[PDB]
DNA sequence: GACCACGGCGCG
DNA sequence: AAAGCGCGCCGTGGTC
C-alpha cells in the first residue's frame, strides 16, 4: 500500500520507468518512479528527475542507464532482479515472467514498476541466499557487466553509410539479373521470395526430387541444404542459391543498417541483452550486430562498412578455438590438453583432412561433429559417403577419449540434479533428460552437455569484459562490440598498439585454465581490416 | 497499424 | 532436410 512521497526519493531507492519503445537509445522517457521504505516517489518531469538518481537499481536497470548516458548523465546500473532471476534459472528472460513467478505483475506505470522492483529484489535475493556460486557470478560478473554493456550500447559504432547506399544500388542490379533468369527458366514469373510458390515450381512444375520436409507443417523444403543437393540436378537451383544470398544480405543488412544511425551520435547502436539466452551468452538486437556477414565475399563488403571514428582505429580480439580449449579443461583429456599445450591447431587440421574459407568449413565440421551431429549430415556436408562420415566421427573422438567420459558424467549429473552447470556454476535446467520419447530425450542431452561448454566460454568472456573495461577507459579507449568470443574496441590512433597488447593480455589471463587461452588481435580502419 | 508462426539464414 | 548447440531478423502468409 505504498504512499506517495515527494520526489526526490531517498538514496538507494528502487526505480521504475516507462519507455515509448524498447530501444533505450531511441526511446522517449514517459515516466520515472522510485520506491523505498514503504513509499513510492513519482517524478513530475521524468527527464529532469533523472538527474536526482545516483544509480539505476531495479528491473531493466541497464536500459535506463543507457538512456541516461544518451542524455549526458552518468547513472550506472546497480542491482537488477532480472539478473538474480536469470542466474537462478536462465529461462527467466522477461519481466513479465519474472513478476508472475516471484510475486507481482509487470504493468505499464513507473510507480508499480518501482514497487515491483523492490519486492521482487527482496524475494529473489532471498532465493539466492546460500547459492554462493551464483552470488559470486552476480557480484563479480553480471552486475558489473551491466555497466559495461550500458556503455557499449550508448557508445555505438561508426558505419560508412554512403558506401552501403551505393552497395544497395549495385546489389539490386545483380538481384534483378538473377530474378530474370529464374523467371525465364521457370517459364513464368512468381514471387521468388515466397517459399511456398518456389516449392510448387521446383517439385511440381519442374518435377525435381523433394529431398526433405519442413519441421512444423511438412511442406517440401526449399532450404539451402536441399538446394545444394540439387546444384547440378538443374541450372535454376544454382541461381536460386545466389538470389537468396543477395536478397538475404540486401534486406537484412545493406538496406536497414544505414537508416538506423542515431541523429545525436551519428553512430549505430545495438542492444546487448543480458538475460536472453539459456547458456549465459549475450545476445544482440535492434539491430543484431552479432551476425554481421563475413563468410562470403559479399558479406565481407558489408563488414567493411563498420569503421572507426576519424583519428581512431578498430581493435579486433578473438579467442582461438575457445570452446575446444574449454572442453580440454572441463574434461581433462590429456591428449586434448597437449594439443593446446604445444600450440597445435585442429581447425586447420580438419581443413586439409576434409586458407581462410577452408578453415571456416572445418569450424562448422569439428563443431558439428563435436556436439552430436549425425553421420548422415556429416557425410552430406563433406560430400563423402556415409561409410566415410562415420570414420571421421570414430577417429574424432578416439583421439580424445576423456571427452565422451565427460559427456556421460555431465548427463548423469544433470539427470540427478535436474540441471547442468558451467565451470563457475551457472545453471541451466534441462528437464527432458529423463523423457521417455527417445528423440525428445536425446535432444535434451544435446542441449545439456553443450551448455557447460558454451556457457563457460561466455563466463570467461564476460569476466574478460569486466576486467578489461576499466583499463580501456583509463587509456581513453572504447569497447564497442562483443560477438561471443570476440571483442571490437575503438582506440585513438596513437594508443591503438598499446590497447591491443593490453587487451590481448587481459583476455588471455582472464582465468587461467589447464590449457592456455590464446587470442588473435588485429588493428584497422574497419572491422574487416582488423581481422587480418 | 499491430501481432504471430513459419521457413529460412545470418553469426558465434 | 537429417541424431550439432546458441541466438535475432527477414519476407510471407494469416489474423485482428
Ligand atoms: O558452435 C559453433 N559452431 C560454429 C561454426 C562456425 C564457427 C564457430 C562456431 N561455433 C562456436 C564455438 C565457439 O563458442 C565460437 C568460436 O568462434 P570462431 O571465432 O568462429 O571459432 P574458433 O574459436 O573455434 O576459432 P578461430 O577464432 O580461430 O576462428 O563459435
Ligand atoms: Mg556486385
Ligand atoms: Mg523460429
Ligand atoms: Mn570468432
Ligand atoms: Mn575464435
Amino acid at each position: 500500500a505504498l504512499e506517495e512521497a515527494p520526489w526526490p526519493p531517498p538514496e538507494g531507492a528502487f526505480v521504475g520507468f516507462v519507455l515509448s519503445r524498447k530501444e533505450p537509445m531511441w526511446a522517449d522517457l514517459l515516466a520515472l518512479a522510485a520506491a523505498r521504505g514503504g513509499r513510492v516517489h513519482r517524478a513530475p518531469e521524468p527527464y529532469k528527475a533523472l538527474r536526482d538518481l545516483k544509480e539505476a537499481r531495479g528491473l531493466l536497470a541497464k536500459d535506463l542507464s543507457v538512456l541516461a548516458l544518451r542524455e549526458g548523465l552518468g547513472l550506472p546500473p546497480g542491482d537488477d532482479p532480472m539478473l538474480l532471476a536469470y542466474l537462478l534459472d536462465p529461462s527467466n528472460t522477461t519481466p513479465e515472467g519474472v513478476a508472475r513467478r516471484y510475486g507481482g505483475e509487470w504493468t505499464e506505470e513507473a510507480g508499480e514498476r518501482a514497487a515491483l522492483s523492490e519486492r521482487l529484489f527482496a524475494n529473489l535475493w532471498g532465493r539466492l541466499e546460500g547459492e554462493e556460486r551464483l552470488l559470486w557470478l552476480y557480484r563479480e560478473v553480471e552486475r558489473p557487466l551491466s555497466a559495461v554493456l550500458a556503455h557499449m550500447e550508448a557508445t555505438g559504432v561508426r558505419l560508412d553509410v554512403a558506401y552501403l547506399r551505393a552497395l544497395s544500388l549495385e546489389v539490386a542490379e545483380e538481384i534483378a539479373r538473377l530474378e530474370a533468369e529464374v523467371f525465364r527458366l521457370a517459364g513464368h514469373p512468381f514471387n521468388l521470395n515466397s517459399r511456398d510458390q518456389l516449392e510448387r515450381v521446383l517439385f511440381d512444375e519442374l518435377g525435381l526430387p523433394a529431398i526433405g520436409k519442413t519441421e512444423k507443417t511438412g511442406k517440401r523444403s526449399t532450404s539451402a541444404a536441399v538446394l545444394e543437393a540439387l546444384r547440378e540436378a538443374h541450372p535454376i537451383v544454382e541461381k536460386i542459391l545466389q538470389y537468396r544470398e543477395l536478397t538475404k544480405l540486401k534486406s537484412t543488412y545493406i538496406d536497414p543498417l544505414p537508416d538506423l544511425i542515431h541523429p545525436r551520435t551519428g553512430r549505430l547502436h545495438t542492444r546487448f541483452n543480458q538475460t536472453a539466452t539459456a547458456t549465459g551468452r549475450l545476445s544482440s538486437s535492434d539491430p543484431n550486430l552479432q551476425n554481421i556477414p563475413v563468410r562470403t565475399p559479399l558479406g565481407q563488403r558489408i563488414r567493411r562498412a563498420f569503421i572507426a571514428e576519424e583519428g581512431w582505429l578498430l581493435v579486433a580480439l578473438d579467442y582461438s578455438q575457445i570452446e575446444l580449449r574449454v572442453l580440454a579443461h572441463l574434461s581433462g583429456d590429456e591428449n586434448l590438453i597437449r594439443v593446446f599445450q604445444e600450440g597445435r591447431d585442429i581447425h586447420t587440421e580438419t581443413a586439409s583432412w576434409m586458407d581462410p574459407l577452408m578453415r571456416r568449413a572445418a569450424k562448422t565440421i569439428n563443431f558439428g561433429v563435436l556436439y552430436g551431429m549425425s553421420a548422415h549430415r556429416l557425410s552430406q556436408e563433406l560430400a563423402i559417403p556415409y561409410e566415410e562420415a562415420q570414420a571421421f566421427i570414430e577417429r574424432y573422438f578416439q583421439s580424445f577419449p576423456k571427452v565422451r567420459a565427460w559427456i556421460e558424467k555431465t548427463l548423469e549429473e544433470g539427470r540427478r540434479r535436474g540441471y547442468v552447470e558451467t565451470l563457475f556454476g551457472r545453471r541451466r535446467y534441462v528437464p527432458d533428460l529423463e523423457a521417455r520419447v527417445k528423440s525428445v530425450r536425446e535432444a535434451a542431452e544435446r542441449k545439456a552437455f553443450n551448455m557447460p561448454v558454451q556457457g563457460t566460454a561466455a563466463d570467461l568472456m564476460k569476466l574478460a569484459m569486466v576486467k578489461l573495461f576499466p583499463r580501456l577507459e583509463e587509456m581513453g579507449a572504447r569497447m564497442l562490440l562483443q560477438v561471443h568470443d570476440e571483442l571490437v574496441l575503438e582506440a585513438p590512433k596513437e594508443r591503438a598498439e598499446a590497447v591491443a597488447r593490453l587487451a590481448k593480455e587481459v583476455m588471455e589471463g582472464v582465468y587461467p585454465l589447464a590449457v592456455p587461452l590464446e587470442v588473435e588481435v588485429g588493428i584497422g580502419e574497419d572491422w574487416l581490416s582488423a581481422k587480418e
